[PDB]
Formats: structure tokens, C-alpha cells, sequence
RNA sequence: GGCCUUGUACACACCGCCCGUCACACCAUGGGAGUUUGUUGCACCAGAAGUAGCUAGCCUAACUGCAAAGAGGGCGGUUAC
């Protein structure tokens, strides 16, 4: 709320109402819409987080993944209507907000520990 | 000019035989700044399926228990090769 009370009536009508808690550190399944001509799907983007900016509507988390090989980074921006559902799949153990350090990291020693109740 | 003997790699028989460089044509081959293929010795990194060990997170038909739950099993995690 470091906005002018206009700007953040203006976005408060747009949050959404059902996003999960999730942290840094966790693992994550992202739903995204894709839409080729008429053809609407849906796309999983499963990875770990690395990042995440608490904005209200400027809201963003990063998810790395590896693909064939290649790492692959995106920043999903949260309250955008292209993510369609956030599911946590294992809660993560870390020590700090940002995880930039496992850019270095391959295999074994990029692995995180599970937060265990 | 004639006879005997001797040496010879000459026998078309010394107008013999025959050697090497240089020039010409062809053939194989050695060296050579480098270029490139395969294979291999170490040293390290990464590391699948699989096997062996340890775990206590989660989930559970046959057994035990009146039941609560145990025993056993499975998934997961983790170490070695």
C-alpha cells in the first residue's frame, strides 16, 4: 500500500480471491493457458521457486525448471488471468528469499530439503 | 714377322668388354612446418537402469488385537558400486 488510495481501489478490483500460499523454495505446478488460433489448452510448468515479489496486482514469482537438459527460468506475473491454477506439490526447506545460488547448482547439489511438520 | 709359356671380367673375340656424374621419361619409397582419423594410459567431474546398506516422512486387503492400534508391505529420501 505504498500507492496513492485511487491507484490501489483502481487495483483491487482485479486481485484474485483463490491463490495458494506458497514460498520460496517450494515446488510448483503452474497452469497456463496457451491459445493457437481457436485452439485453447492448457500447459504445465512444473519447477521450483526461486523468487517471489509481493506487489498486490504487481505480484510476480520465478519457477526454474530443467528441460531436456537446458535450464528454462519464467516469471510468472501471479494475478495475470494466462496463469490459470498454482498447485504446491513439496514445501521446500531454505534459509533465505531469494535463491539465485542454485543457477550454479546441477544434479545433486541443486536439491532442496523438504520442510517436514 | 714366326714358335713355346703366362694373365684375362674378351668369344661379334681390344674396332672387345665396361664405370660414374649430368640431361630426358616412368615407377615405388624415405624425410618434412603442419592438417586430420581411430584407439589408448592416467587424473578429475558428472552420472541412468540395477544391486547392496540406512532411514523414519507419507500411504496401506490377507496376520495379531473387542477395538485403539501393532506386525508386515508399498511409495519417498539417502549412501556405495
Amino acid at each position: 500500500s505504498g500507492k496513492h488510495p485511487l491507484v490501489q481501489a483502481i487495483e483491487n478490483s482485479q486481485l484474485k480471491t483463490d491463490l495458494p500460499e506458497f514460498a520460496p523454495g517450494d515446488t510448483v505446478v503452474v497452469q497456463v493457458k496457451v491459445k493457437e488460433g481457436d485452439r485453447e489448452r492448457l500447459q504445465a510448468f512444473e519447477g521450483v521457486v526461486i523468487a517471489k515479489k509481493n506487489r498486490g496486482l504487481n505480484s510476480a514469482f520465478t519457477v526454474r525448471k530443467i528441460s531436456s537438459g537446458v535450464g528454462v527460468e519464467r516469471v510468472f506475473q501471479t494475478h495475470s488471468p494466462v496463469v490459470a491454477k498454482i498447485e504446491v506439490k513439496r514445501r521446500g526447506d531454505v534459509r533465505r528469499a531469494k535463491l539465485y545460488y542454485l543457477r550454479d547448482l546441477s544434479g545433486k547439489a541443486a536439491r532442496i530439503r523438504e520442510k517436514l511438520p
